[PDB]
Formats: structure tokens, C-alpha cells, sequence
């Protein structure tokens, strides 16, 4: 049962508070922002281009 | 109203031995005082755990995440 049925594209880096990367594999999409300013859970575009920049280096 | 030497990083100190059969989720931090840190919730126990990054399975675990 895949908690990410759903993703937002429109998603920021400056709008989040950290990633939680599920361990769902099977599940395509597994990447979920905790949010800034009202702390809601939301699933995003793994195609954001800052997500493989927050991943850090 | 100042703020210093009282809001730590997320991580301090780190695990890097960690089964990934027994992480149900990686909780990865990237701010500019405290820089990249993951935080494993642990499986067996719901604890957090901070885990080094340059372990070998959270690149591929990562990657496969389609990001």
C-alpha cells in the first residue's frame, strides 16, 4: 500500500523542512516533503531538478 | 532575541552500519549550517538513527527513488 498515490510539482527546495525517502520499492513514487510554515506531508515530482542537489554534494 | 549555540544540527554523531531491511524511511536534512545529514526511522524499534552517507547502499537506495 503505497502512501504516494499523488505528486506536486510545484514544490521548492526554499519550501521544505527535510525529504523522507520511503523504503517502498515496488511504489513509484516514494519521495515525501515534510513542509515549511504548516508542516503538511506531501509526495513530490521525483523529476525536480533540486532534489538531486538537496541529496547533496 | 537571539538564537546561537542553542539550535544543534540533526546529527552530531552517525551509524553506518544499518540494514536496509530495517530502515522504513530515510529522513534526509540539507541546510547550510549543518549540511546533508540522513536519519534512518529504524524498523525494529521506530527510533532515529543518524547514519553515514558514504554508505554504499543509500546511493542505489537513493537513486532508485527516481531522483
Amino acid at each position: 500500500r503505497c502512501p504516494c498515490r499523488f505528486f506536486e510539482s510545484h514544490v521548492a527546495r526554499a519550501n521544505v523542512k527535510h525529504l523522507k525517502i520511503l523504503n517502498t520499492p515496488a511504489c513509484a513514487l516514494q519521495i515525501v516533503a515534510r513542509l515549511k510554515n504548516n508542516n503538511r506531508q506531501v509526495c513530490i515530482d521525483p523529476k525536480l531538478k533540486w532534489i538531486q542537489e538537496y541529496l547533496e554534494k
